[PDB]
Order: structure tokens, then sequence, then C-alpha cells
């Protein structure tokens, strides 16, 4: 009855918000100092990316949820661990206050082909906006997908696809498994240059019968991507 | 599904002033921040003017917050930049964060808002003045997030078309029965924030607040589907009421 | 369809004992005699039929004190809340919760006059909790029939006839104005009374089957005597 | 319909350690003997049969200590409260939990017995369990709307399970319908924990509790007499 | 109707913390040294208790912001774990790491199943019994906390179902995680009495993923599917000293 899944990347999104109070309080040398520490930390990341054994990105993240997210995948999760360590045993991680975060394995489900390594091993593509969301399937009376039959719930998943395959181009998704990592079953990170077709593929799947009878969502965050010089500006006050 | 028309990027940005932080400061450096605040509107003000977006403060009763900054424009970025650049006045390190919400002005397909053809409604200028509003100077306002459910047999998802299509008619002329009373602004959240709305009400009497959505939650759309979030109502706040409310 | 009268603030606050404690006790004199001030000042607007206000220490940890205000707009509720909070001594009195309602009755009348503005009995004790009416299901209260719903508010009426003289209710409604649909305050010399007719009422059909309750606070009359004692540290 | 005794305060505190242990050792006696004359005193109306209280230790993150205070009027108890409050170390015990409730007897006060169920005497036991409770109003599991027939069978069954734990468990019940965020604040006593384990399990094979009860959260603990209040506070 | 009846073992506490870098990047080195010996000190101790055979204890560094560490003990009785616990925050380093959340517990074996003859034999007795209730904790390389309890939801009611059909599917629940057999190692802790869910579940692994494996196959399983409600998930590796001074160093 069970699914089973191919599984890749370990990935943790780690979403900040930015002490401001206690920022401004600094003097502008010692901001320099950290700013120049953290540069020196994401060239390093950069490193593991280009050699291919990682990847990260960063988006500024919109309301007061966070004001960043550094979302950061790794191939096991020691190294994960690793680099969460030493993120907030940089000087400036002090000022940024943590919010909220989502642990997560990239997951490919069965409902070295070069095609499999891509969705496993994926490049992060570096679209104008994120979107992030965890989410678990109902079980609640008699809307429970864990008790419906494979072949009913085969169908479901089926027309579910059909709606992404139409937003292929627009939409980039990468689906994060989670049962036995945390809070809820699947992490869902969408990529756009539109930030309306986050809510146009989102409403759209809500009203197909898979995510409209037997979907649980948590909270939802928006940004922008942050390169090194709008991340410079963000820290400047 | 539900086709939407989207108009302006919106921050609900509710803030709680920290008095005690805040009488510490000897007046000198208190009128400096209010300065600084002063500047940052009156630029807000320049991009209302040219049109690129709106923005409104109202004071908020309880201990939800005391302010709310609602802010519109017309990207995700001008968006993130007011913000940013928001948190980064001095004063902002007094007005600490209680709640948020983003959304985008939101027209659904439910019912026509123009004749049917090859026109497009982004160049329709009624069309136009729903997706990007002007925020009335009502004395009051209420706020709140909403979902619709998805319940067992109270689902709205399952319902085909022409059932959601009724039941928003009918809650539609509820609501044209508080014309001149209430105005209304629906920004859609699906994305984007928690809940699926965030609804912005603006009013000259608090009173008409609690009449219509009373009504509306004995209506079936509502009784039936609606999920709440919580209520924040609040008071007009211009000038005069703001170096007032910071006056200690 | 309701008649509606003044709005009301419950606020709830802890008192902030460690730096309380490092004041002092000149300026904590001081900061009290400032308060005494707004209360004086709040004293008259009662006085001259323009609001009400009370206060009752809560028992527990979710607060030290509620002030209960009542007044005939919302510019002049967040007024009389903004003025608190710049006295001195609020910096020591931490919010907890609150709570936004207008009085309702579902206007040249004395005895509605005495319902929608109503004085504040000086009762030994009060209890405060908001509720709603649920839409859950079968057991949805908005979906319900006209004649159906006055049939069970009807009988919870009864129940509380017969708790005249025992408790005195406020109802404010609050439907656009805070979390939930009402915010109950009752008024008792006997606090048990309160235990009673809330259970009796549990038992009725309007609430046994439609309601859904927020968090209960319970407290006991603080006048300007038992407020110096609870300040002297 | 019940017969209420004693009012009850369960206060749960933590102790900052970290800023207790900046205090110089002659504060830190210092603001214990204040303590002591507090629980001296509260030992004082306990003798006289106006009251009771006693202290346990906690165990997890949610408390270090629970002090459960009984009192025959809300104003004696919110006196206690704020007493304690205003003594110098409670700035050390950070409230993170709390419930009001009053001693109950239903029916589903010149007696002898009725008098020592209403007015309870704590038992010195080594272990304390609290957990709040609600009687559920959920679809077809409406305790509320129940005969008052089938709620009397469903409450004998339930007696029945307590009966016999018997010399292994007390049990204090509180009702708080009016008073606190459930509908009863619940208090048993042993000097075996299992035993709690042993009888909230049994109860929730009973339909009284399967079908219709709603629980918070739940704490467990150890008496702490005075040897056992200085160690705790000695680093 | 039947209530389970149960064997109960060693009392458990899952203690989270986070680190408070800012004020740990504070202290001097050599200040901050002295805190660390005092903590070894103290998990020397722990160390003797686990081998005179009266509790273990082992801990993980936990991935996300939930947690960087869990400290999981195990001790023979609730005085002892509340020493424990007490002795813990009164190190000079326990200022330095902020409670998250905590678990109490105690190692739980059930009669839904037998775990020995019934020849009459006190199953306390029993050492492979005895293994179970007073586990030796394996230094596998993960770990894996959550809590959960079983529904009483209108027709998804655990506990109104009769023994014989609570037996049958936790037999079938059983099947699965006998499947898992050398790859994922269980602790069920018991905790109606003591905690805010039923059980804590406790697994150990050398491969993370099959944590995702077994809870996932779980949850087709009517056991968890109909019936199952779970709180938060914790996930972390191994840390022994060695990964430990790392960690603490800035
Ligand atoms: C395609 C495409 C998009 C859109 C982006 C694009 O343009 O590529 C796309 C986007 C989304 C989005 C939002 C969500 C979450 C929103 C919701 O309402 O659930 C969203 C949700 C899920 N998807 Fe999704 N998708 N998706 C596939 C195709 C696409 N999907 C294929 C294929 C599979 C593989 C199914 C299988 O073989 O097992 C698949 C699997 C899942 C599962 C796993 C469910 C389960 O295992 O029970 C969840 C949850
Ligand atoms: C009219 C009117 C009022 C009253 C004040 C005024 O007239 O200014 C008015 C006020 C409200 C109020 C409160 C609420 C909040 C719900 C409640 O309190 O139960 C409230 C709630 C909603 N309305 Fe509402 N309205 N409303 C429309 C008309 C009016 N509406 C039309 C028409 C559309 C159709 C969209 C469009 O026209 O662009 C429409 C859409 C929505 C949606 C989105 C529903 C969906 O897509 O599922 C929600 C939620
Ligand atoms: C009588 C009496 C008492 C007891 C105190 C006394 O001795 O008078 C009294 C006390 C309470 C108490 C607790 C509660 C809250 C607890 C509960 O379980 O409902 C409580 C709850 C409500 N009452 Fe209540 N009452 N009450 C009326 C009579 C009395 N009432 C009359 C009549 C009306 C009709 C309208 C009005 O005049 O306000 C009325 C209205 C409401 C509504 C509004 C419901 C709705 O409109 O859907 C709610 C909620
Ligand atoms: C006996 C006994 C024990 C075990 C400890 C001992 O042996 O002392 C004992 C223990 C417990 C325990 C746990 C709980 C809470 C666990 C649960 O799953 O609800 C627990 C729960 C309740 N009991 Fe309980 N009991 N108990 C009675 C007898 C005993 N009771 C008698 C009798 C009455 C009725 C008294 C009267 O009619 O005057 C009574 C009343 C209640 C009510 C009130 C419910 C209601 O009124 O709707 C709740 C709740
Ligand atoms: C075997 C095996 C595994 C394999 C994984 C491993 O070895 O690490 C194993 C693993 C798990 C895992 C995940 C969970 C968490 C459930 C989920 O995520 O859906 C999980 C959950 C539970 N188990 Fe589990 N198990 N398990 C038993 C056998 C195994 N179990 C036997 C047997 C008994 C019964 C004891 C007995 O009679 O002997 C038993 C009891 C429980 C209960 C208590 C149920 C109740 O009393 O209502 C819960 C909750
Ligand atoms: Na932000
Ligand atoms: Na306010
Ligand atoms: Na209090
Ligand atoms: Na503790
Ligand atoms: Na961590």
């Amino acid at each position: 009855e069970a699914v089973k899944t191919l599984d890749g990347w370990f990935c943790l999104h780690d979403f900040r918000s930015i002490d401001w109070a206690a920022w401004r309080e600094l003097n502008p040398g010692n901001q320099e100092l950290m700013l120049n520490e953290l540069s020196h930390f994401l060239s390093d990341m950069e490193i593991t990316k280009n050699i291919g054994e990682g990847e990260h990105t960063i988006y500024s993240i919109l309301g007061q949820k966070a004001d960043l997210v550094f979302f950061t995948l790794r191939d096991s999760l020691e190294a994960l661990n690793e680099v969460e360590n030493r993120f907030n045993k940089l000087a400036i991680a002090d000022y940024l206050l943590p919010t909220y975060s989502y642990i997560s394995v990239v997951e490919l489900s069965n409902y070295q082909n070069k095609g499999v390594r891509a969705r496993l091993y994926p490049a992060l593509p570096p679209k104008k906006h994120i979107c992030f969301y965890p989410m678990s399937k109902k079980r609640d009376g008699a809307d429970n997908w864990y008790m419906l039959p494979m072949e009913e719930r085969q169908q479901l998943i089926r027309d579910h696809g059909l709606i992404g395959r139409s937003y292929a181009g627009k939409v980039q998704q990468i689906i994060g498994g989670s049962i036995g990592f945390d809070d809820y079953e699947w992490g869902v990170t969408l990529f756009s240059d539109d930030a309306l077709e986050f809510k146009r593929i989102v409403t759209e799947m809500r009203f197909d019968e898979a995510s409209a009878r037997y979907a649980e969502f948590g909270s939802f965050f928006i940004g922008n991507l942050l390169l090194s010089e709008q991340l410079s500006k963000l820290f400047t006050i």
C-alpha cells in the first residue's frame, strides 16, 4: 500500500529575523567586520556548490515572519549540521534571530538516470522569487489519504501532476519529504520570476481533489532573490 | 477553479510601541526620530502621488497592536524595500512587530467585472480603480484574514463552480447593501501568507463592521465555509494624531 | 438585530515585581500618585455619565489586574488606553491579554439605557471569558432557522433569570472587533455563583451544542486601599 | 449540582538559575530566610484549619516547582499569591503555568466525612500528578447533551475504577467551570508514580473518558520538604 | 473495554537545549574551558551510573532551530531523574543551554503481544524482558524523537475499540517494525500520566533515511493511518566527547 521514494540532498530552510535595534547599536566598523566574516562563509559555501557537493541560496522574506531565508542542501545530515553550527557561530548570527526552520530530503515519489540526479541533487534556479510552505496529507474521518487504496491515490496524484506540468516554464518546484524529519510530511519550495504564479498554481491545486480533500498546510513564506549587492544593502543603515 | 485579476501587493504591518524604552529618550532625540519618520512618510506620499502605490496608518485598539501601517505597491521588490527601509528607521526600534499580513488586491471571476470580449480588463478604468485602490480616509479600519473550509461535508474547494458562484453571488448582495457605509479591499493570499484572503474594511461608523460581518455570518458562504483569524480594529491617524500619540 | 451601547476594553496586566522592587520608595510613591490622578480622571468621566470603569485583582498567573473600561466611542477608548500606557507605572504593568467589544442588546428608554450603558456594580468578584457559537458540521448555529435559534436563546434566558440577585452579566458583542463573538463579564459577591451559572448553562442546548469558550479570568474587587496594598513591597 | 470546599491554586515556577547564580551566598541566604518565614506563616494557616499547602519538584522543563495552596476564600488565596510574588526570591521563580479551581463534590457540610473531602488534608506522598481536563462537546460525543441517567451511569463506572486504586492513589478533584480554562483540575498523590500511569490508562479505556475526556498538559513531581528545598537552591 | 496492561522500566528524560551563542561568545577562553571541564565531570558521573547498570544516557546534536542538543537520560526512579536534571541545570554551562522542549516517559512493554512464555515466571526475572525495559543505548549515528497519542475522535476512537481489535492493529504494526530489524532500533516510552502525549518514541539508526522509510510505511498501516496523532519530530547526529568540544569552539 505504502509509497516508496528515492531520496537525495538533505535540506535546511533557515528563517531569520534581523535584530535591527541591536545591529544599529553596533559601531559601523564592527558591522563591516561581521559582514566580511559572513562573506567568507558564503564564499566557502560557493566552493561546495561548484564542486557539486551541495547547493544554497538566500532570499529576503516579506512580512514579519523573517527578513531572510538561507536554503541549504548537503549530501548528509552531518554536513548539514556542520553548516548550521558554523553559521550560528558567525559573529553576525547573534543578530539573526531564529524564527522558523524546516528539515527535509529531496524526494522522488514512486506513484544514475541523469534525469533522476537532476531532480535528486537539484541545481537551484536563480529566479526572482521563492515561496516555501510545509504540508501534510489529512487523516481526518472520511478524508483519510493513508487509508485510501493505492489505485485511488495513484489516480489523485496523476491529476495533481497534470496541473503542475502546465506550470513548467513558469514555476520550478523542489519537493522535500520530511516524514521522520520535521513536523509536516513535505516541505514545498517554489521558484518563479512572477510571484503571482505561486498564487496561480497553489490556487489551481487547491481545487483538485488531491489537495481539496487531503492537503493540510502550514505557514507560507515568500521572498526575493538576494545576491551580494542586495545582501550588503539589506544590512546598511 | 477560480481565476483572478491581481493588483497591488499589500503589507499590513502591525506594531506595538515600547513605551518604556521611548520614555528613556530625551525629547530632543525623540523629535529627531519623529522627524526621520515624517521624511519617510513624505517619501511614501510621493510614491502614492506618482501612482505607484498607496499607504495609510491607523491606531489599533487593545494590546494586539498600537499601530498598523498598511502599504500597497506595484511589486514585491518595492514592498520589500519599503519594509526594510522602515525597519531601519531609528524609531522602528520602538515599534515592536506583533503581526503582519501579505496579500495582493484580488478580483475573482465568480462574477463579471467588465463586458466580456477580447478587450483586456487591465485597460478598463473601472477595473483598475478596484485593482489599484485609492484608500479612503474613513475614521475606522477593520482587518482580519480568512480561509474557506475544507472540512468533511463543508468543503468549499470540492464544490462545483456553479455552486460556488451562487454562494458568492448571495454574499455579494449583502455586501452591496452596505454601499456608502463600508468599503472593502479583498487581498488574495493563497501562496503568500497563512490564510487565503486578507479582508480590510473601512467605515466612518465602527458599528457597521459588526453589522456587515454579523449579517454575512448568517449567509451560507460564511456560515458554512468561513474560517477566521484574528480581528483588528482601529482609528485613522494623520500627522496631528501621530506626534500626539508619541508625546509621553 | 442588536442595539449597541458603550465600547468596552478589558485590559489584563501582570506586574513586573522584579523591576518594581528596584525602585526606591519615593519614586514608587510618585508613580502611584500619578496613577491615582489618572483613576480620579476616570471617575470624573463616570460621574458625568460618559463611561464606566472598574479594577479587579486576578487570580493565577494570567494577570495580576484587569482594568475594565467603557466609553461612548472607539476614539475615547483608544485615548484612555494610550494615556494609560504613558503613565510611568504602566512600564511595570505588562500586557497579558485584552478584549474589545460593544455592549449588546438583541434608545430613548431608561431600562434599555440602563442595559446599554451599564453601571458597574461594586461586587466582590468578577468573571470574564469570551465565546463564539460553533459552525461545526451538524452543530452550526449560523445555519439554524430563525425560529430554532429563538427557542434556544429563550431557554438560556430562563436560567439567567433564576440567578437574579446572585449574578449580574454584561454581554459585549465583538464580531468585527475581536477574535471571538462575545465578551461575557459576570459580577457576584459569591464566586461560586460563577461556577453554578456557567455549569447550568453548559447543560442547556444553546451552550451544550453551540458554545465555544476562550480563557476564563476570575478576580476580586480592588478599591484604592487594596490598590496601595497590592503595590507595597 | 456540587458541594464546594477550599479554593485552590496550582502555581508552577521555573528557577532562573543564571540569575540566582549571580547572587552572592549571603544574599541567597537572606532570600531563602524570607521564604522560610513565609512558609512558616503558611504552616500556621494549615495548623489552624484555614487552608493547606504543599510543594513538589516537577520533572522536565515545564517547571522546577509547584506550589499547591488551598484557602477558604478567593481573597485569602489572592493574598497568598501576591505576598509570594513580592518575596525577593520570587524574582528568580518564573511563572510557567497556573490553575485555579475549587474542591468539588458532585451528587452524581456538617458531616465529618464530607468535610474531610471538601477541606482535604494533603497526604505527604512521594509523588504528585496534576492535569486539567474538560468533557467533550463534539458531534455525537457530547457529554452535556447526554440524559442525566446516562451520565449517572458513566460516572458510576468511572468511580468503580477509582475505588480499586484505594490505598494507592489519593485524588483531589477541583471544579474550574467559571474559574479557569478547563472544567476540572485533577491532582493525584501516590508513593508509586507508576500508579498514575496505571489509573489514568485504565480510566482512558472506560467510556466516560474514552469518549468524553479532553486533557490538558500533565505535570509530575516529587515531594519537597525543608531538607530538599534548601538543596534544590544550593548551586 | 479491557485496558492495556504494561511492564515499565527506566524513567526517561528527553532534554532539548538551544545554545546561547551570543552569550557564550562573550566568555573568555579560560572561563569557557572551566565550564567545559565541569561539564565533562558531570558527564563522567553519568557514565559511572551507566557502568554500574543504574541508568543510561546519550547526547545527539539536533538539526534545525528546535534545538542544538538533546540529552536523553534514563534512570531507575523519578527521584534520580529529577536529581540529574537539577544538577545539570546548576552547571555553569547550563546558563548557555536554553530549554526548548522536554519529554518525560517510562520504558514500556504492553501486553498486546507476549514478551515471554506464560509459564508462571516473574517477567522481571526474564533477562530478555530486562534487556527491553532497561535498554542499552546503541551508538547509532542518528536519533529520531517524536511523541504521539491515539485518537479519540468520532468513529476513529482507539480507546473504544475491543481488546482483540486493538491487538490485531498492534500485531500488524509490529510486523512492519519487525521488518526494520537491524536497521532501526526503537524505544517506546509510555507517558500517560507523565507528559502531554501518550508515548514518546525514540528511533536509532545509522541511516537517517530509515527513519523516513519506517515512519512512512507505518503511516499506511491502519494502526497509525487511522489512530495516530503526532507531535513534533526531532532528528540528530551522535555527539561524543570530541564532537562536543568542537560544537562549543568558536
Ligand atoms: C510538475 C509539478 C509541479 C509544478 C511545478 C513545475 O512546473 O514543475 C508540482 C507542484 C506541486 C505543488 C505546488 C505542491 C503542493 C501544493 C498542494 O496543494 O499540495 C505539490 C505537492 C506534491 N507533489 Fe507535485 N506539487 N508532484 C509532481 C509534479 C508536480 N508537482 C509529480 C510528477 C509528483 C510525483 C508523484 C509520484 O510519482 O509519486 C509530485 C508529487 C507531489 C507530492 C507527493 C505526494 C505523495 O507522495 O503522496 C506532493 C505533496
Ligand atoms: C460588496 C461587498 C462587500 C461590502 C462592503 C462594500 O460594499 O464595500 C463585501 C464585504 C466582505 C466582507 C466583510 C467579507 C469577509 C467575510 C465574512 O465576514 O464572512 C468578505 C469576504 C470575501 N469577499 Fe466580499 N467580503 N466580495 C464581494 C462583494 C463584497 N464583499 C464580491 C463582489 C466578491 C467577488 C470578488 C470581486 O468582486 O472582486 C467578494 C469576494 C470576497 C471573498 C473572496 C471569496 C472567494 O474568492 O472565494 C471573501 C473572503
Ligand atoms: C438573564 C441572563 C443572564 C444571567 C445574569 C442575570 O442574573 O441576569 C445571562 C448570562 C449569560 C452568560 C453567563 C453567558 C455566557 C456563557 C454561555 O454558556 O453562553 C451568556 C451568553 C449570552 N447571552 Fe445571556 N449569557 N442573555 C440573556 C439573558 C441572560 N444571560 C438574554 C435575555 C439574551 C438576549 C440578548 C440580550 O439581551 O443580551 C442573552 C444573550 C446572550 C448571548 C447572545 C447570543 C446570540 O445573540 O446569539 C450570549 C452569547
Ligand atoms: C474513587 C475515585 C478515584 C481514585 C483515587 C482514589 O482511590 O482516591 C477517582 C479518580 C479520578 C481521576 C484519576 C480522574 C481524571 C482522569 C480521567 O480520565 O478523567 C477523575 C475524574 C473525575 N472524577 Fe473521579 N477521577 N470521581 C469519583 C471517584 C473517584 N475518582 C467519584 C465518587 C466522583 C463523584 C463524586 C460525587 O458524586 O460526590 C468522581 C468525580 C469525578 C469527576 C467529575 C465529573 C463530572 O462531574 O462530570 C471527574 C472529571
Ligand atoms: C518491532 C517494532 C518496531 C521497529 C523499529 C525499531 O525496531 O526501531 C517499532 C517501531 C515503531 C515506530 C517507528 C513507532 C511510531 C509510530 C508511527 O510513527 O506511526 C511505533 C509506535 C508504537 N509502537 Fe512500535 N513503533 N511496537 C512494537 C513493535 C515495533 N515498533 C511492539 C511489539 C509493540 C507492543 C509491545 C509488545 O507487546 O511487545 C509496539 C508498540 C508501539 C506503541 C504503543 C502502542 C499501544 O500500546 O497502543 C506505539 C505508539
Ligand atoms: Na520580512
Ligand atoms: Na492598542
Ligand atoms: Na494573579
Ligand atoms: Na523540572
Ligand atoms: Na539545531
